[PDB]
């Protein structure tokens, strides 16, 4: 049994979708066509979710970058293929990407620590294209207007007056996006050879499309196992 996720290896489906809030995996374990509940441990919800014919994991991995490391260590260690975070983030270009939007990234800043004490930080946090192109192709056939972009991946949400934050520096090089933990899915994903990916919903109806978004990809992706 892995020691934060509570659930086997062999409870471990080849593609997972990752969320934050272990309230979102109650909310997605719904509007598919039927799930089984895995383990519920400190922040960490599972729950298998059966849609349009396959199989797949859905996992919750909490807030900030340190505690959804463990999660997608625990999954990448023990037989995920395919990991997509579904989530919620806040806009860096206003007046373009407004409240409500949908972003699918391919790529984040890393704004973390443990990313950087797994690899140096000049390397890139980028997702698998497999992975973006097949959440695209989703939005698409839903005509669901989304965006794409780099996602700044910050472990503070919180601000001070003291050390100037580097959110319009990394809005004026063109970010997209602001969230807390996709450059750690991505750095983790590269090294451990598992193809990750990243649909955020930006927040600071569109909810049901995002979802439907990060299912569809889910099922189509889980077909190649």
């Amino acid at each position: 049994l892995l020691r934060h996720l509570k659930i086997s290896k062999e409870q471990i489906t080849p593609v997972v979708l990752v969320v934050g809030d272990p309230g979102r995996v109650d909310k997605i374990k719904v509007v598919c066509d039927s799930y089984v509940d895995l383990a519920y441990n400190r922040e960490y919800k599972s729950v298998e979710c059966h849609y349009k014919g396959q199989k797949f994991l859905c996992v919750s991995h909490g807030v900030g970058s340190a505690g959804c490391a463990v999660c997608f260590e625990e999954l990448c260690q023990n037989g995920a293929k395919v990991i997509i975070r579904a989530g919620s983030c806040g806009s860096l270009q206003p007046d373009l990407i407004k409240r409500g939007d949908i972003c699918i990234c391919n790529a984040a800043v890393r704004e973390d620590r443990v990313s950087h004490l797994l690899i140096h930080g000049d390397f890139p946090a980028v997702g698998d294209f497999d992975v973006y192109d097949t959440l695209n192709k989703c939005a698409q056939e839903l005509n669901v207007p989304v965006f794409n972009g780099i996602s700044v991946s910050s472990d503070m949400y919180y601000p001070n007056k003291i050390i100037p934050s580097r959110l319009e520096d990394y809005s004026k090089a063109n970010a997209a996006v602001v969230e807390m933990e996709l450059a750690t899915l991505m750095v983790i994903g590269t090294l451990r050879k598992v193809k990750t990916g990243g649909i955020l919903i930006v927040d600071g109806h569109q909810l049901e499309n995002m979802i439907k978004i990060a299912l569809g990809a889910c099922a189509k992706l889980a077909t190649k196992y």
